[PDB]
């Protein structure tokens, strides 16, 4: 009785809560492609190779459409491409909003514009003798640009401003004060949808649109109640464009945090039970510092979430049978993924580093990260067979490019928490394309069994449909 | 013939009316997850552990978005998290509506605002010498906030007011009187949905929205007839947000009360026959005092109803095959669940207590409440087998988190009302993860049979698909 | 066990990345027709025969509706049908926009109009003494016509202009400056859809419509935000009408480039994983120079993409089971397809040439291109058969139009990358209409097998359902 | 194994291109009726019998609603039913547009109105001394009427006019010039849909509707961009009403011509591959002269296309399994169908003649045309049977009215192009209603076989489900 075993999502218990939890694939990306005898094949995450050095750790990335080059802020220097093009202060994550005449990075509570000719100007009130309206700027939290104006929100308050059209340094001449007052919620983050200035409050999401008013003093932007979403973003950087909309992480006010996607003025969950438990496992301040972003290559639509001790990835194209989350990791143990701030420039993707002061470019023919080994895990779900035997256990591997015949550790559990002996089986062979990963004499499934495939290698691993002969 | 038995909803007779009624699972939450050989597993409700003390019993909870902390009114003293800010009179349940410059709690018929700098002001008419319009405020019943205004309804009348923008203590300067006059129904409760002030009456649910009028004396809020719902809330606190809308309990005016959800200006029932019989079992005054609320943890979307002698819970995520209701209870006998006013703050949920003067935080690795044993029930539906025999009765359990090998009492009925001998079978074993709960030699199903699984424990119980070998 | 083998899309590994990739049919067009025992038959691309000569290589084509004849710009000379109707400078690809009173070709950064009476005029500002508004025209990138006006976009800037109604040479009298300022994205290309002037930015797509204003100085065109598409075109010529809309290649700013189609203000992908990997294999500049166009004949609605080293073709009518891409090629080795700028005029299609200074007309009864042999490839997908034997391998071919009895080289692989011995089987016989292409004694499939059908001929090859007797 | 053979559409090869093409039923109309053991029965086209004579060949037909009689223009003489009213010059096809006070026929580039009282007036500009606006009428191409105005298009230009309400001879007093300027396409034809004047161009299909303007000089008709269709009619008379819309043939400007139907501002193809191959087999001028029209009788919705060497018919009601086209023909060889300009008047349909100077009325109890024999063909699709035998070959015929026991020629092919021996089997017997058309001992199918049923008769032939005992 040849029975197939899925590997796109593994199951198991949780030894603290005693609840069934999803054992997620690690450093793998399920690809819905009709492979051999199965409907999909697991593909290892692309490796990282150092493109060139950089000052400090990475703090932000933005693809400047105006200059057709990527501006990356690492450490304390606003690197454009590879050449340093300015001095930036601070050490925390900073949000940027590129413009046609100036590239800006909201840092240390002030919106700093790095003009394209070299000079640097900071947002401040119009001069008192000028005669234009004077505001109370406060501290800048998040920024965005839409129709030649920079929109930023005062820190700790629901008010947001817009710059003048003529002189971008100062805010608008007469009407530059706007409030997301539909609820008493402070603006955690701001952004730009299709043509709307969203305002991600601590408990609500509002959409603002230009009214086209001409008379001085008239409110340029008017709220669009019909598009309001009754959720929020947990932290300042827990939002990102994803599939022609913004995904985010619900703020604890509305309830237990959970991933979401805005659709037609409504929030739809895309986080499984295990993902929501993992997110809930964090404290408020730790989870607020998390940042999420979008990465796209091959056929996948990733939504990478950079939590302090986890790096969750949502693969939209592989969600045919349900949400598909893979936990990326760096190193042999449970360390956090080093890659951060992925952006696609020119030919190949480039990513920052959380620990080292380097920038890495994704390379698809290897899985090593900065010339180091990495761990790829695959768990099959628990299935109940009583007094049965299993002998043939074959997984199709795309044997090929490699540096050594890196063997995989294959182990099986019986209670779904702790595992048995680790059996070593060759998975790749350098420059051999027809090896089969086959193990015989698995044994007797007494009550339950779950197989964990663990591969330690510097070369891509492509595991396909898992065949077991449950005789 | 290994035949499975569902446990998400038990069925049986009712010895008073002789009607078939749903025997609901007690202190369990069905989770639609594909586990082993079943499509879902029953999970015990999380236990309650005392976080710290409080003065008196809990009377209200509301997550203050402005201050990013939860304000809880226990006994006669208002609490902001651990610290105490304010004294609140009365003894009954109180409705709160947080504001950006003041936290308010409508109590004893007057809307009392607790300003954030320490001072306390109460809503009253503008001074006579001021010159602004004088109203007849009357007694305050329910309150809400929307766009910087507090909306409260005069007790025993369909009129509701709004406070001034400049000075929030007094009502609006010129236009502060509004009526839900579409029907001769008094406003039982008020609330805010999106940008709409609801006006839950006794036969209708009217919706209002800002008209944006500028001239003095013009009605700021205008009725939206197209969204009217022809039902009502039975009591002042029988409403709550749920799935981007308000659920409620129908007022007896429109017919027998039943749990409803508002959708696109229409009420759709979500209460089964048994739930609505239980609701109808109460008198008008008793069922009016019931309070209902929303709790969201893990992936479930609970809708907890606090009836005087029952605590019904609607699990939205587990309603795939139909509405799923579980009756929570505290203690070994039919006492009412002590947990009340659940709110998620920071990392972990916190709940008040109906009897003691404490606050409890939900803990997921135990099921004990304030270090006390609790009872979990699971009923399988009645099924007709004639002259058949059943031997194997296995219920997969997630053993391992416990303090003692708490055994379960397994009993089977024959007429669906009263049960037979109670058999004790070990359910958990402390820190053993592969125990099976198996019973052989069940007996002969003569005409009908129904199994009641009863667990008394201080640790979580996770029961899965129940199979019986009806040979 | 006679088992059929699809050939509409071949599948296999990739020896560099070790990833499974689609082996696309080469010089084939799947036709969804119920043929004999199969649901579709593979049809060779029509051949190319030299209609007449031309000066230089082909640079553009446009079917002039006003004169009901095709205008083709080859080399440095503009051609109308057979005749030479003006001199055009430059060497790169040129975009044209035919008009009722002039045929124009935006070349070398200036919009040059070739009036129908012989004279040539170039767009320039109105004379200073005229009194009309003076603009900063800059360099012309892309052009289009709509309601008697020529719309062109300033190179390296998001501004686009419109010509005057009375005198088409100069821009509009008072209002001729328009900007796609919704984002800081430069306009990569312009076009006309329905009555809208699109503006393909480097990161966004905007739709413009006439406002019908009469007063002087009022903006004739107003942006239509509701139709915005949040994607972009890779290069100036990476767009074309396709199925009552524009398809394109995504700019690298929004992520990895991938072929898209605009629908109801939303971009829907039509590129499989292999296609977008092939597209990503190119650098930014190389992929910018790519040009794509639409060709429609028989039942196929092709979307031909002219990449520097590949010619991908999307067959809209054959996408029943998923996107269908065929890689056209010229010569025995991997050279790029010579045919370029296809247009249907009169009775038969005509196409330019990338290398020679000739124009070819598509001829359907041959597959030779300019009297040369061409290669047609067909790959069957990899399928897992263990210890099985295959004897009968038959493909139905429509025989008879050939010149000589051309033969096909049939080979089978075992690892999906490199192939075995090439077996030669007669496929057509000149003027015999009932030959069967049958091969016996294929052999034993050890682990995997994939058949490559390679035909070298000067006559059309029509291969139908492939049956293999996997005994 | 009694296996049924469809006859609604036949399959075969094409000896020139070697492509599989549809062998269409000839002079037959598939009727989707559940007959005996089959889902439909083939019915011969109704025959033509001479009602009375006429002068010259037929050039146009239009059912005059105002006079409740059909006006037919044959040769150089205009006819109203039997009687002869007007005199018409020219020799080519003429477009008519009936009016309440005048019947008009656009001929020789001038719109000529035949008033109902006998006088004849031609459209010309208003007299110079009158004072009304003077236009440049030019040559008339196509005409239509809507709300008391005649709309005609200037030949070789996209401008169209409308006549005055008071005096219909001259165009409108102040506003009679209108342009389909959305594209630089000349108006190939004009027509009226509901209350819209279409302006069928050479690359677009623009619409127009009355604006209801009252002031002199205001444009009465304003464009409706939202209904624009981005296709065109190949020739002046390649359009006709069909199923509450206009079907047409695509102009070569947009690609290869193909029969289309306009729906909700979008063109949907209804032409199979073989139909558009037949259409494309014509040159531009030849296919431009084609005229297409609608005929509706019984349950069929015919859409007859009169191409120079083919007469294609689309039967809408029989398109359940896909488009259904039958090629009508006159005579034993490939001559073109003589019937033209079908119109239903009174009790029975009447049709003109392409060659003779007569008018024929359709008669349903015969298939002879003007007392001549006609040929009906039926091809079964090619199906692959190897080493099989077929003995019983029965087709259900509705034997009945006839003049002689007209036998059918039944032949079978082996390569799908050329056929074998013609076997003669009695199909009808005069005055006998229970004959069966049965042939035994068909033979052995070496690889492929296709049966061609050919009937030469002067009486209707009704062939039903064809069964073959493939033993």
């Amino acid at each position: 009785p040849i029975q197939q075993l899925p590997m796109m999502k593994g199951m198991g218990k949780d030894f603290k809560n005693a609840d069934y939890i999803d054992y997620l694939p690690v450093n793998m990306l399920a690809t819905p492609k009709e492979i051999l005898n199965s409907s999909g094949y697991l593909r290892s995450f692309p490796g990282i190779t150092k493109r060139y050095d950089m000052n400090g750790v990475s703090r932000g990335v933005e693809y400047n459409t105006a200059q057709n080059a990527v501006y990356r802020v690492c450490g304390g220097k606003l690197y454009k491409g590879e050449s340093e093009v300015g001095d930036v202060a601070g050490s925390g994550r900073v949000s940027m909003a590129h413009g046609r005449t100036s590239q800006a990075v909201g840092v240390n509570g002030q919106l700093v514009e790095y003009r394209y000719d070299g000079t640097v100007k900071t947002v401040s009130n119009w001069p008192a003798d000028s005669g234009f309206t004077q505001y109370e700027l406060g501290s800048v939290r998040d920024i965005t640009r839409l129709r030649g104006r920079y929109a930023w929100s005062k820190d700790g308050t629901d008010s947001w401003f817009i710059t003048d059209l003529e002189d971008e340094s100062h805010p608008d001449r007469y009407s530059a004060q706007y409030r997301a007052e539909s609820q008493p919620d402070g603006i955690i983050g701001i952004g730009t949808w299709r043509d709307f200035i969203v305002c991600f409050g601590s408990s609500t999401i509002e959409y603002f649109s230009l009214t086209g008013a001409t008379t001085a003093g008239a409110a340029l932007y008017v709220a669009q109640p019909s598009l309001m979403v009754q959720k929020s973003i947990a932290g300042t950087y827990c939002k990102t464009p994803f599939a022609d909309s913004y995904a985010f992480i619900s703020h604890p006010a509305t309830g237990a945090p959970s991933v979401y996607i805005i659709g037609s003025g409504q929030a739809s969950p895309i986080a499984t039970a295990s993902i929501e438990k993992i997110i809930r496992s964090y404290t408020a301040e730790e989870m607020a510092t998390g940042v999420m972003e979008t990465l796209r290559f091959d056929s996948h639509e990733l939504l990478i979430i950079h939590l302090p001790r986890h790096v969750l990835v949502y693969d939209a194209s592989s969600s045919q049978n349900g949400p598909q989350w893979c936990v990326l990791k760096t190193g042999l143990y449970d360390d956090v993924y080093r890659g951060v701030d992925f952006m696609y420039e020119g030919n190949q993707i480039t990513c920052g580093d959380k620990s080292e002061a380097v920038v890495g470019q994704l390379q698809f023919d290897i899985s090593s990260q900065y010339d180091k080994q990495q761990e790829h895990l695959l768990f099959t779900p628990l299935f109940k067979a009583d007094n049965a035997r299993c002998f043939d256990l074959e997984v199709e591997s795309s044997t090929g490019v490699a540096q050594y015949a890196d063997r995989l550790f294959l182990s099986a559990t019986t209670d779904g928490i702790n595992y048995g002996r680790e059996q070593m089986i060759e998975q790749n062979e350098p420059f051999v394309y027809d090896k089969r990963v086959l193990w015989k004499r698995v044994g007797r499934i007494r009550r339950l069994i779950g197989f964990k495939l663990r591969v330690i290698t510097k070369s891509p691993v492509t595991l396909s449909g898992c065949q077991i002969r449950l005789e």
